[PDB]
Parts: C-alpha cells; structure tokens; sequence
C-alpha cells in the first residue's frame, strides 16, 4: 500500500533556484514521513524536453515516422506512463516573464496527446490521466499571477482535478511539511 | 518608409497554418495598402529562436568569462532588440497551443525582455523601454477560456508596448476584418 510520487523541477537556476531547494525538501520531508513510498525526481533542465516544432506534432499525431519522429513519440510515450505511473505529482513551476518555464512548457506539450492523455466524447473532451493529487511549487505576484489558471486548465484537461497550489516567498517549508502531514 | 513593419510568425504548421495564411494576408494587404511601407517578416518557426537555458541566463545580464553559446546569445538577443526598436508597426501571430502561445514566440519573449534594456526600474516602479510602438496580435478564441490575451497584455506593456490591438480568426470573415485593421 505505497504511494509513487513524481517531482518535477523546471527552474533553469539549478540548485540556485528556490522552487528547487523546496522541491528538495519536498523530497526529503515525503521520504522522512513516508519511509516506504518511491519518489521519482525528473529535472526537466538537467535533462531538457526538445521544443514541440512541426516534425514533432507530426510524431506525436494519432495516425510513416522518420527516426527523429519515431525518437520524440518514444519519449511522450515515456513521460506520458511515468506521469500515469505515480500517484502524487509534484510540479515546481517559477515564473519566468509572467510564464511558466519553458522547459515544463515542453514538457506539457509533449504529454497532451489526442487519445492517450484525453479523448473525446459525445458530451465532450475528457482526461485520462485519472485518481492523481497534484502540488505546485509557484511563486506569488491588473494580476500577474495567470500561471495558477493556466496550470489549473491545463491539467484538469487531462484530468487532473485535484490540484493544490503552494505558494514562496521557513514558512514555504512549513506550508510544505503541512502537504506532507495531510 | 512611412511606416516599418515587423510582423513575427509563430505558428508550427507550416502552409497549412491559418496563422501563417492570415499573416501572409496580411503582409500582402499591408503593402497593396501602404506601398511605401517597409515590411521585415521574421519566421520564428523557420528560424528559431534558442530555448533560455540555465547558461545562457548569465550572458543577457551584466562579470565572468563569456562562453561562445553566451556569446551567440547575446548577440542574438541585441539583434531582436535592435529590429524591434526600429519598426513602428508590430504585427504578431500567436496561436493557441495548448492554453499557451506557441514556444517559438515564448522564446523570443524571453530574448527581448533584458533590465536594462527593454525595462528599466524607477523610483515608482518598473517602465517599459519600447517606446511609441503599435502591436496587432493575430490569435484564436476559445471555465477559464484565452489565457494568452491577459498574458500578452501584460508582457508587452511591461516592455513598454501599451497600444495594443486583437484579432481573433481561425482560417472571409478574418479577412476583412484584417482588412479592416490594415486600413485603420
């Protein structure tokens, strides 16, 4: 009866960032109160996701392939069942020019997939990507702060519904040791 | 050379775009308009733009040992600077790919906005440094609905650009109204 979390850091200032050092800690607070579960840590930076150009929509579309294609579906088709694997999803998502990081931009771009990740219905669209608790690690700031609906959308397209947003600016780490508690 | 024009096309589908056929419409209107006028057209699925990394960060501020990359980066970055400061008229495709503007124009965004440079601080706050600039964005239209159109906002007015026009298509009707734009 173990719980899979996945952590996903995107922040480009590497063990300089704050939404990393928050995600380590995550880390280490999750794994400290639950000693049995598996917690799997992608670092979208360290190991970049290749930007959705036209060859790569064409890869991913539901219907030949190049090799270069048949590469980047393999990768969607990792991320997109690791993403499915995990039970908990952690997402660090600063924000870069009142955006999310580009990186994690890649990375959802190349998990939206018609079919695999939603699909289409009579009363229409609906996700896959089902039974899943997601945390973001964002920052706070006419409001600037569109990342928070446009995180909520985009995964409640796929279909992940529950969706609590944590914000920093010491007090981080104990909002942080609260979500772990829960 | 009464009016420079930098139109930005954004979209990944190529010809099939709509966002690419209404820019080339538009392109071909502007000048069947403004014969005079000089249109610049930068395709930034074409030619595109780098991704932001966590090296080329360090070379668009102001110390240490410039990489090549670095290098390259900053060049780049003060060439958009420069061609965007020298056009009157800022005409940009942003389609909707995924609740989000397509990475291509994201990376351009992310190469254009440089303290300093296009923004400075005050002792009232931040002020945009693209100045005297009128922007025409060519969008889609969809709870929450278009998130580009508040982001847009925001970021081109923080770089100063406060003039800013929205044109809804999808592929006649986009036409005109693009005409219209054009004409006005």
């Amino acid at each position: 009866a173990m719980s899979k979390v996945l952590v996903l850091k995107s922040s480009i200032l590497a063990t300089s960032s704050q939404s990393n050092q928050l995600a380590d800690f995550f880390v280490e607070q999750w794994q400290a109160a639950h000693a049995g579960d598996q917690i799997t840590v992608r670092d979208l930076a360290a190991q970049p996701i290749p930007v959705l150009d036209g060859e790569l929509v064409g890869a991913l579309r539901p219907s030949a392939l190049t090799p270069r294609q048949q590469e980047a579906l393999a990768l969607s088709d990792e991320l997109i069942a690791e993403l499915q694997a995990n039970d908990v999803i952690v997402i660090a998502a600063p924000m870069y020019n009142f955006n999310i990081p580009t990186q994690l931009k890649n990375y959802f771009d190349m998990i939206a997939r018609a079919g695999v990740t939603f699909r289409y219905t009579e009363k229409g669209p609906e996700g896959l990507v089902t039974g899943k608790r997601a945390i973001i690690l964002t920052s706070r700031g006419t409001p600037t702060d569109l990342v928070v609906p446009y995180l909520r959308l985009f995964l409640g397209f796929i279909g992940i519904t529950d969706v609590e947003f944590v914000f920093a600016e010491a007090d981080a780490k104990t909002l942080l040791a609260q979500v772990v508690a829960a």
